[PDB]
């Protein structure tokens, strides 16, 4: 039996993990789902206990805490370790009793349990990308300490490429390991993308596009955020850090194709120049199962693939006049160093003040480009609590670097 | 150093193994050629002998072996074994020197090298579906006695299939070994398909097609059988047996999807409805390769594919009113027993006939329903030997019942 904690339950990923996990336990009782976490969404959390009655559960905000216990209480035969903030998260993350961990909390923030997983040894689904693209040499480092922890990729261009591989070389290596590409055989790696809600609007209705147009499309279900930087093609631009740290692919050798009907999730291109793709409809329960269940496979009751119905898939390169978020990224990974730091952190300012309509579209990456000139590169810490400080400093200073801009031409 | 014999090396399949052969050699000395065995083409097979050099020359019929000795003195610091006939056949498949072989010969008359290669416990790189199709019970028994020997497919769309696989799970098996797809977790195959010259034509249009309009279509050069049976899409019919066999997946498990840009070679959906496809150009330089590296890659300096270029990829299902072979192809596979046999065999006669613009393009259908028909089960002998005379008796008689339903026509 799997036991899993799921981190962020209530968001987009925990509620497709949770889904995924129910219909296949309908089948075989493959998962026990052994904790929930929450940030301040205590009446939906209260919920998810009534039905998966796990033995933890915790609450970042002390703010709801009172009120998560009180709630609780109405659950009959039921008595679980109740928990909050940072130390309730450090307290399930040690419980021997946890085996994987799926990492659905969004931003930065991510990063802290995600740390503390792997600490722990355990396996952890990470769908949180900017953790990867912000700590990359920081989570390697930490592989390299802490020798049968995982990380799985759970984002789904990611869980595709994952998928497209022969597990016999996989297990010779892990992500984030040095030189996994290599022992992998990897050439090239196709990075597929939706292209987002603003994929065939000019340069002139790019320039005056609201985050209510990013958000309507009922296509794109996610979270607030990823929406954002999908619209803006910024979430691509992560996902080639996020690949480049992952597999150890060269920047020169991921490459991002347009693939609006979201069939083929991501191609593999590898040295004999053969290519293996993962398709699916774009649904994150695939991603997130097989976190869970790799290196094998279980049983689902999904929708199977319908070729001829899909009938036709399209593929074209995106242009980086529109989407100059794109090349913002690849220079910032080119570029090494804290800049994917830097460049994570501006976004995430850049993102949040476009989404409640405080800039335009363009200055997006405009503000996000002045912040990266800014920074000046720092000698990589040798020491590994000295590299997460500064990365939290890093990622502050950029922040705090993309507001001044936001004020200076506000 | 991967010592490789190559049988029917003057055809499609064989010029197309020495092509990647020598490309690949140029990147790396990998591979060294062994062995050249051909039926009549003596001169071609000298072409070859003075660029490759193998230690045997072979040629099937022993009226051009005079011809072959004499134009092999020309070849420069030079002495190689040269064989002749079956003979010639079975000392080269006991070379202690030759770990692989490539069967490109065409039709049921393939069975035979394919078997030998088998008991000397070879690695065959199986191209030749007939052999499987007519034998495929057969080589299973073959394959548990020898069971250092291994059948890697050859066949794209088979190729596609084996590497769309975790190699994890497949070195823990073998093709045509019983529990192959329980082993792989495969659900379904979806077995991808030019479709032929003839995809668009109407009945009436169909009921007027001749051998020539089907020989013209053309990109590379294959043998006349598979390119008449392509046509006819009996290829494909034999390629869902072959599955079958390989792969020990049930026939209802086996779709077939015409995909005419031919980049996507087949599907593997999982049993949690995932889907893993092969890409590339259409080229049996890949397929070849895989075959002869497997569970490795290494480097080629073939074209990279170019999604964004491709444009588009389209997918839809056969009209089996329009190609009757397919449906033929499914019954004889479920029927199971030698009837699978019987249709290759009076395929082998139907296809020769149309061909040589004996009879109609609905006639070959017509042809095979009949043999199909006409044949009754046979109680399934169990010992090898017996096995091989029972498929050979069976596999004539089909023969003349095809020719013979002919012969009361025309
Ligand atoms: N949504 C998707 O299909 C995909 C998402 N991703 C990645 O997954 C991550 C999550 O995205 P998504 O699910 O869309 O985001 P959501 O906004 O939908 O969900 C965020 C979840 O994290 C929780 N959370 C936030 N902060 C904390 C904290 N400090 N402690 C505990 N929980 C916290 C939230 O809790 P609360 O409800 O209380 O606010 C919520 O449950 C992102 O990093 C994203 O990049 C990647 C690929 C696809
Ligand atoms: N062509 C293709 O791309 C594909 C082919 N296949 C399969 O591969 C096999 C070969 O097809 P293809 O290459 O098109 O066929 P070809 O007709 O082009 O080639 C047949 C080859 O086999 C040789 N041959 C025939 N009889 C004998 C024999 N008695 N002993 C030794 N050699 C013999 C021929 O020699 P000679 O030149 O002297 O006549 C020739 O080299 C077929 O079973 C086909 O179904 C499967 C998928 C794709
Ligand atoms: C509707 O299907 C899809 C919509 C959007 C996406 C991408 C954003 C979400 C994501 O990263 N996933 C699912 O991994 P993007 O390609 O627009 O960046 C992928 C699929
Ligand atoms: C142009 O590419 C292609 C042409 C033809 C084919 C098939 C025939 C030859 C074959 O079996 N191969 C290459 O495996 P079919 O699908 O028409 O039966 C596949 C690909
Ligand atoms: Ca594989
Ligand atoms: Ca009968
Ligand atoms: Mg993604
Ligand atoms: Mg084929």
């Amino acid at each position: 039996p799997i036991n899993v904690a799921i981190f962020g339950s209530t968001g987009s990923i925990g509620t497709n993990a949770l889904n995924i996990i129910r219909e296949c336990n309908k089948i075989e009782n493959v998962f026990n789902v052994k904790a929930l976490y929450v940030n301040k969404s205590v009446n939906e959390l209260y919920e998810q206990a009534r039905e998966f009655l796990p033995e933890y559960l915790c609450i970042h905000d002390k703010s709801v805490y009172e009120e998560l216990k009180e709630l609780v209480k109405n659950i009959k035969d039921y008595k679980p370790i109740i928990l909050c903030g940072d130390e309730g998260m450090k307290e399930i993350c040690s419980s021997n009793s946890i085996d994987k961990i799926v990492i659905g909390i969004d931003s930065f923030q991510g990063l802290y349990s995600t740390m503390y997983a792997i600490m722990n040894n355990k396996i952890v689904a990470l769908a949180n990308k900017e953790s990867i693209v912000s700590a990359g040499f920081f989570l390697k480092k930490l592989l390299n300490i802490h020798k049968n922890a995982k990380i799985i990729p759970v984002d789904s261009e990611h869980s595709a490429i994952f998928q497209c591989l022969d597990n016999n070389k996989v297990l010779k290596t892990k992500c984030l390991q040095d030189n996994f590409s290599k022992i992998n055989n990897i050439n090239k790696i196709f990075l597929c993308s939706s292209g987002g809600p603003f994929q065939n609007l000019t340069m002139d209705e790019l320039k005056n596009v609201t985050s209510e147009n990013a958000l309507k499309h009922p296509k794109w279900k996610m979270g607030k955020k990823i929406t954002i930087d999908s619209a803006t093609m910024m979430n691509k631009g992560l996902e080639v850090i996020e690949t480049h740290f992952l597999f150890d692919v060269d920047y020169n050798d991921i490459e991002v194709i347009v693939h609006k009907e979201c069939i083929i999730h991501s191609c593999v291109e590898f040295i004999d120049k053969s290519v293996i793709s993962q398709m699916y409809y774009p649904d994150m329960q695939i991603p997130i199962l097989y976190s869970l269940t790799w290196p094998d496979r279980i049983k689902t009751n999904l929708k199977p693939l319908d070729l001829a119905q899909v009938s036709t898939l399209t593929f074209h390169k995106p242009s980086l006049e529109h989407f100059p978020c794109i090349k913002l990224a690849y220079q910032a990974g080119i570029k090494g160093n804290f800049y994917p730091t830097v460049l994570n952190a501006s976004n995430e300012i850049a993102n949040n003040l476009f989404l409640n309509n405080k800039i335009k579209y363009f200055d997006i990456s405009s503000i996000i480009s002045q912040v990266l000139e800014s920074f000046n590169s720092q000698k990589v810490s040798e020491n590994s609590e000295d590299l997460m400080k500064q990365i939290l400093q890093i990622h502050s200073w950029a922040k705090d670097k993309a507001t001044d801009i936001y004020n200076k031409h506000n």
